[PDB]
């Protein structure tokens, strides 16, 4: 189904099924109204460029409403934050984790997945 | 040491009813493909797997069986064969089987 020379890592490397990839925001509306427009849907997608980083696209008050993840680069590493460095985590599985049960500037929780598929 | 260092399998919640696995994914929004797994109120080897479709809890058995002496877990009599519970839960998230849709969200377990 994906074009020739697509990355197939995610085979090798597994990804969550909340993590979607480039799809636009619009698409990412469509699939969370899909899901019912109960508070805490989420997913995650990538922006490749302006900003480079992550789009957490979550539900509330019935509307989908979209946070830049954003990477910052200290020591050779990589870093990924939403509030400019007030609060940093390794991975989005970490990100992930601490807003299923800590707002921080997020309006609600997310939801959990519970699996090492999806968590 | 304790169950407090690495809290695991969150979707599963032990020895609660059939009516608590109704109120607490009632309390979570009914949402389609909200489930836990848990262990049956009325059989000692068996476990339920309760989900929610179109705004109504269903529960589905999960029986033991036993092929050349290896154990695996099984809703559909066998046709379809897990090693354990997250392994079932976790193809059900890929792929519906005999249920009327896809597991999605867990409810967390309350107990530790």
């Amino acid at each position: 189904s994906p074009a020739s020379g697509t990355s197939l890592s995610a085979a090798i490397h597994r990804t969550q099924l909340w993590f979607h990839g480039r799809i636009s925001r619009e698409e990412s509306q469509r699939l969370i109204g899909q899901q019912g427009l109960v508070d805490g849907l989420f997913l995650v997608r990538e922006s490749q460029r302006n900003p480079q980083g992550f789009v957490l696209s979550l539900c509330h008050l019935q509307k989908v409403k979209h946070y830049l993840i954003l990477p910052s680069e200290e020591e050779g590493r990589l870093y990924f934050s939403m509030d400019d460095g007030q609060t940093r985590f390794t991975d989005l599985l970490q990100l992930v984790e601490f807003h299923q049960l800590n707002r921080g500037i997020l309006p609600c929780l997310l939801r959990h997945c519970c699996t090492r598929v999806a968590l």
